[PDB]
């Protein structure tokens, strides 16, 4: 009852923003960097001592989330690289120290909190700073194969003591945290390794309500999954052919994780964004399998989202204005997907989301008779339903009647049908 | 065997051009306006008199129709209103006694036939002109309602004389025809009313290969149908949901007529045309489920296929050049339709039909180790189909790789999967 | 002398094609493709067996080239994969063995030469698929770093007897051939490596005229260059910052060859190309500095130009059309590069390449009473070059005055001045 009353809000909400900040904004070609080019820390330092967001303005942000439809953010505290953009009592490694001289997460959450969005800190369990986080061998680590670091004396449970003490400090001095959402588990890097079992515990003393992503081990498609196994699913980069249920086929709540680009952090050089319309048909298209979407933002070191990125947001937001009550409180249909798009449901509210026009009236199999009312979503206004002339030789299917050669709407036109009861 | 064999082209050729043109071009509303608004014969009179075409250019309309990559086309020897474009001699009511003073249809027939497109006719059997045809009391015969036309002398055996004489006539003096397109029966106005049964006998002495639709009554449904129920079907304004199967549920030809515009003969106010997008993906969606389509054109009074069918007709085309072998010869895989788009396919080649890109990954359901080779149609190049690493969860699905955010085509990016065997 | 009137023709021509084209077009990521995937050759067949371009046309080629105002080509006869494009008698390996059964080279020969441009050869010593070619510890044979291939028996000589025979087919059974590519020498695989002094006797027994570039070995730079060393110099992907010049500071001739996007190679997800303005401007400053330029085309697996490409062509056409005077016969003013552009010049002809604005009227240093008159090239009109009012404290300049804020040409607008004897 619990585990069904936390996450509530999470299945209403659907739409959300990530946000990927660091030091990693400079070197502008992404989040990795220090372990794709190897880079010693010595060598980081650079940017730790250039870290200036003159811009960086979270009101701003939280404004454009709010304004594209989003009711929640995911913000990273710290990335693989240690930099905490928190004022950490554990660490010197953080932006209170930078040029930055504050903590940049604390803006973030006043900002995010007053615009009425949920609150979410993502924290990396990888840690490619601390002393004591294994190196020599690791499958990502910057200095993996550098051997001046093999059998160099280590205590890895120094490392847990930081991690959960950072913990514990974000679950504190911010107030009310709605998402944790960790970062990542890997070979026996899983699991117990991060004393997941104690780690979970303490956070559902500090925070009872906290979601936390499937990060830490574990496997939440179990009947009986382990505490800390998640209380939501994240693929990434993609979005699931089904939704993801669990071992009983039972509904797991997920959440698909999506660049605007192709990268989480800024790059300088990549231009290539998705448009508003794919942004749209993606977030109905995790709606329609009872799925959420975290629509990731990369600032760039001045602390600005790209103009690029705002500009999408904008008119995503647009939609949404008109259509978002077939996103919100909106999950699957018991029906096939579509020839011409998807279906999305509330009660008795079944949204057709009509992504293909085609050619003549509009075929939706298995509802003749068990609609009584069809709206366009975006006016209010009625939609004829009666089978034309032209189509009385398929019986099985109710028609709509579009009398335009295209849609009003061509990211996607909603359809209100009020089913029968 | 025969009835095999003489549709082979048909079914290849997919794609074909319905042309809708004679004196309803001037009133310029419709083809239907004698009946809707109940003109006498003597008020249309000054269509036939200002009926001269000062730019009929059929090479040039057998030039764009080619360009479109249309393989036949289909025109209006006759229509309801009974004014004919070709120069009968049973009859005064001719283009040739017009100030056109030519003969339309042999124009036509030789131009196309010059362009190798195939040469179908169609023919109205509804005649509103000959004075033998049901007038009152008729469905929708212009004079229905006028009394005065009550009781009128009328031996309708005159009229199938004059009728299958017209058909003959098509038939002999105008070289190889490859369609035959009557339109249409209604209420007891069916089958053997026509003497449809020495009407086919008859076209099958001359022809033996022409094709017939399915207007002049009888069941092309039935295991073993009348002679003159057709070799295909003619599903109008609409995409059928499924493809057309008789009663054992064996596939039939079917081919879907679909107008530009609203309307079949021109609209002089009628701007509302279907976008190139549109009709390709009208066209890959007949093929998908086993069916042809025939795009109408409705050529003003002067005798131009109006600037914006060209233009719709000149994109389509640029398509068919990189994309038509998915569409030629081309038929239904045994594949449900994809979330994706749709399937084509053509021996060991499974033509993937991208009609939406989604986020991430292209997800292929029940084709993972049955794919051989994946090329983009249009340029040849090699698509990776590989599991990339964020779909290993997924094992029952080939996953298509598209490095760029959007599609190469908006239109459909078509995707030749080189099956296994 | 016989050096000095062989490269004349290439000095005052200027602008040429570069045609990379192979069966790495299919791939469609790079012709390095082997190399950096470690591909095999057996792994590469499904390319050769699947190699048949539909819409090759090497005269459509050609049509673009010369309306580009390019004056000359050079096309892949075989790259460092070893495929050849022309009918060898010294191999299976080549085009008439794949279904296209054509020799693409002779056809390619036959298209330029008849539209009156140069035929260039460009010819890959490198080797990837001759058995004798070293493969095991290489820089970038594709079996580099394959043990299987370590110390089998090699016969580096054999594979010096198919390259020599070869270019001796390609100077013997192809016409007239202007110019001899040949792609690269690196480390160890060097000058005499090649047996490079009797390959460039035997190739001037058979076409004396041969322009060959600098890339066997040897240095072209030097006083006493070998025999081998080149006619012209190559540089790559870059314009050089001055013109290149040897030990002595005497101009070499030299041709900057430059992709059209980023790559040699078709590749089906590179769009990032270069825009017209950037093409004329980088012609410009090739003849600005006494050098060539070599734009290249990947062609398509099709064996089309890219429709982009294209596009770029002929906006560079239109330019060349109105201002190809300032080009052809062109070299280096002996004049600084001005603040607003760049010079060229041709006997007492000096060209002003306008390529910045600025604000007010344009100084030229230096040419204060050396000019008699000033045309615009594109439309002969005169251009005022009296010093205005607001400038006469600069009396070591010459003024030219535009009365627009805008220039008529963005590209380039090139005003042609007469200079003073
Ligand atoms: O092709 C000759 C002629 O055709 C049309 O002329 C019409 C005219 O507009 C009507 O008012 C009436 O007189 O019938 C004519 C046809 O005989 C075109 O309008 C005209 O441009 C053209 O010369
Ligand atoms: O299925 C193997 C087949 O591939 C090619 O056939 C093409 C044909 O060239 C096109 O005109 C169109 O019909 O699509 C076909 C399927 O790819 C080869 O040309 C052919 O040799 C081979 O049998
Ligand atoms: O020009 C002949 C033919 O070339 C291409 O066919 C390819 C086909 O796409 C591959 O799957 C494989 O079968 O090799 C064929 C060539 O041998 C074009 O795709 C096709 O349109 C064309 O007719
Ligand atoms: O979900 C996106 C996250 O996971 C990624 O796979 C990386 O670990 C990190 O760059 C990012 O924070
Ligand atoms: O197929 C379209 C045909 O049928 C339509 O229903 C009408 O009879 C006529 O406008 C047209 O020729
Ligand atoms: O000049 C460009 C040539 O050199 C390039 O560096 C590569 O070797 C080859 O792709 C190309 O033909
Ligand atoms: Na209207
Ligand atoms: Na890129």
């Amino acid at each position: 009852t619990a585990r069904e009353q936390r996450i509530q809000w999470f299945n209403h909400d659907r739409f959300g923003m990530f946000i990927h900040w660091g030091l990693y904004a400079i070197p502008a070609r992404g989040e990795w960097v220090r372990s794709f080019e190897r880079i010693p820390v010595e060598d980081y330092e650079k940017y730790f001592n250039s870290f200036n967001p003159v811009n960086y303005d979270p009101k701003a942000w939280a404004k454009a989330a709010k304004a594209a439809g989003m009711k929640y953010a995911v913000m990273t505290t710290k990335h693989h690289d240690g930099f905490c953009l928190f004022d950490s009592a554990l660490t010197d490694y953080k932006a209170t120290n930078t040029p930055a001289g504050r903590d940049l997460i604390r803006e973030y959450a006043d900002a995010f909190r007053a615009e009425g969005l949920k609150v979410g800190f993502y924290y990396s369990i990888i840690d490619w700073h601390h002393p004591d986080y294994p190196a020599y061998g690791d499958r990502q680590h910057p200095m993996r194969d550098n051997a001046e670091f093999k059998d160099r004396p280590q205590d890895f449970n120094r490392y847990l003591d930081y991690m959960h003490g950072q913990v514990k400090e974000l679950l504190t001095n911010y107030g009310t945290i709605d998402v944790l959402w960790f970062d990542f588990s890997y070979e026996d890097m899983t699991g117990e390794k991060w004393k997941a079992t104690e780690l979970v515990k303490m956070i559902r003393e500090l925070q009872p309500n906290v979601l936390i992503d499937n990060r830490l081990g574990g496997n939440i498609k179990a009947r009986e999954p382990e505490i800390y196994a998640g209380d939501f699913a994240s693929p990434e980069q993609l979005l699931p052919p089904h939704g993801i249920v669990n071992e009983d086929g039972k509904p797991l709540p997920w959440e698909a994780c999506i660049t605007l680009n192709h990268h989480w952090g800024y790059h300088a050089h990549d231009r290539d964004y998705k448009t508003p319309k794919q942004v749209v048909r993606g977030l109905v298209e995790c709606v329609s399998k009872n799925g959420n979407m975290l629509l990731n933002v990369g600032p760039n070191a001045k602390g600005e989202i790209p103009q690029l990125s705002l500009d999408v947001l904008g008119e995503v937001g647009a939609w949404m204005r008109a259509n978002g009550d077939s996103i919100y409180g909106c999950g699957a249909a018991a029906l096939s997907k579509p020839e011409w798009g998807r279906y999305t449901q509330k009660g008795n509210k079944l949204y057709a989301h009509i992504l293909d026009r085609g050619i003549g009236p509009i075929a939706l199999q298995g509802l003749n008779g068990r609609v009584k009312e069809a709206r366009l979503l975006a006016d209010g206004a009625e939609v004829n339903i009666q089978t034309p002339w032209n189509a009385v030789d398929y019986p099985d299917y109710l028609f709509v009647n579009i009398p335009t050669a295209q849609l009003p709407d061509d990211f996607n036109t909603v359809i209100e049908l009020t089913l029968e009861d």
